[PDB]
């Protein structure tokens, strides 16, 4: 059946921008949990969770399967493994909550779509180091949004 581990459940400030927006800054609700997967034969998904206190509206999520990381790590050149993956991701999150609330913070968290806002698109969720000679980012994840099922079910554990 379908159980879960939550990992991470915190607020972070968030760099929520598209195509045709301006970068406003969001409270934003992460939360990262393990859950069993359909196959036996493989390690639990990491599932990523992205919604917003005061609108209801708004969901991102992604699960992230042994395989999904896989081609993840290729693509971005990660050297480490599935099975340390979500505690260095929560380890990249902790460095953007200990520099939100500076003047210039060092990492922050950024929702970007490279589409319109006006449309139902995958975004980006980046977590960016601030250089004064060019941004560096550490991850990207493409998050999507949540259908009418998704927010449905979402909402009805609320």
């Amino acid at each position: 059946p379908h159980m879960t581990e939550l990992l991470f459940n915190k607020r972070l400030q968030v760099l929520v921008k598209s195509k045709d927006t301006d970068e406003r800054r969001s409270v934003i609700r992460v939360s990262i949990e393990l859950q069993l997967p359909s196959s036996p034969v493989h390690r639990k998904d990491l599932v990523v969770r992205l919604t917003d206190d005061t609108d209801l509206y708004f969901l991102y999520n992604l699960i992230i399967s042994e395989e999904d990381f896989q081609s993840l790590k290729v693509q971005q050149g990660l050297l480490i493994d599935f099975t340390s993956f979500p505690q260095k991701f929560i380890d990249l999150l902790e460095q953007c909550i200990c520099e939100q609330d500076k003047e210039n913070p060092r990492f922050l968290l950024q929702l970007s779509s490279s589409s319109s806002a006006f449309d139902h698109s995958p975004s980006n969720l980046n977590i960016v180091e601030t250089n004064a000679f060019k941004h560096l980012t550490h991850l990207s994840l493409k998050l999507l949004p949540g259908s009418d099922t998704d927010i449905k079910k979402y909402l009805a554990s609320c």
